[PDB]
């Protein structure tokens, strides 16, 4: 009975097995544009992932993952909120059923088609597993996607979903340049919350983008053919893996812009 999407073992139930699912700092949250304060001394935003090496994509039963070589800085996240270097490990992806739904963060509580997550990791730290330890461990970039026109810098991972129908299948994934996935603007809110799976941990520096991507209802349609399951058990779709908005408590969003 290990944790999930479904009725039975969904975001409600998490608290049980994980009971920072209550805590002070919990993501995602719903961004109020008229709350969120624009902060002057927030430095641009630094993304540089032109020596990223992607190296393997894989099914993990809870969404797909693309995974780089991080044993390096060569694709790395600084400035705006963060002090020193996070190092890119993997990006993935939530969605919906439906167009309507499938984003962790909401915008003045509109719900996007899905959200990309690139998770960067504190190099201050020496390794993943001891920077999710630490309030200032990990540096997440979200992104929302709408539906709309194609993104052709995602159709590379669209066209390898069917190789990895099933958890724990996974496929070579080289030379994946994820600029591609970019949206124009770098204009983002930022906010000290979590791990929106478990185990929930307390150690994210959420950067948020205000622009949008666009995907076409083609490659969105292609993420909702995954299953959860594992080859050979009862189908069941990958859809609806986003947790819902949790409470701000005590949490400023601050703005990069005006
Ligand atoms: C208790 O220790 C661990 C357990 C554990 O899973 C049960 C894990 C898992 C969780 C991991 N990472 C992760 C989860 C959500 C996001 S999101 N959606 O962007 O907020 C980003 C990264 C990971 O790499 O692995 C990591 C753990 O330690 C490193
Ligand atoms: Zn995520």
């Amino acid at each position: 009975h290990h944790w999930g999407y479904g009725k039975h073992n969904g975001p409600e139930h998490w608290h049980k097995d994980f009971p920072i699912a209550k805590g002070e700092r919990q993501s995602p949250v719903d961004i109020d544009t008229h709350t969120a304060k624009y902060d002057p001394s927030l430095k641009p935003l630094s993304v540089s992932y032109d020596q990223a090496t992607s190296l393997r994509i894989l099914n993990n039963g809870h969404a797909f993952n693309v995974e780089f070589d991080d044993s390096q800085d060569k694709a790395v996240l600084k400035g705006g909120p963060l002090d020193g270097t996070y190092r890119l490990i993997q990006f993935h992806f939530h969605w919906g059923s439906l167009d309507g739904q499938g984003s962790e963060h909401t915008v003045d509580k509109k719900k996007y088609a899905a959200e990309l997550h690139l998770v960067h990791w504190n190099t201050k730290y020496g390794d993943f597993g001891k920077a999710v330890q630490q309030p200032d461990g990990l540096a997440v970039l979200g992104i929302f996607l709408k539906v709309g026109s194609a993104k052709p810098g995602l159709q590379k991972v669209v066209d390898v979903l069917d190789s990895i129908k099933t958890k724990g299948k996974s496929a070579d994934f080289t030379n994946f340049d994820p600029r591609g996935l970019l949206p124009e603007s770098l204009d983002y809110w930022t906010y000290p919350g979590s791990l929106t799976t478990p185990p929930l941990l307390e150690c994210v520096t959420w950067i948020v983008l205000k622009e949008p991507i666009s995907v076409s209802s083609e490659q969105v349609l292609k993420f909702r053919k995954l299953n959860f399951n594992g080859e050979g058990e009862p189908e069941e779709l990958m859809v609806d893996n986003w947790r819902p908005a949790q409470p701000l408590k005590n949490r400023q969003i601050k703005a990069s812009f005006k």
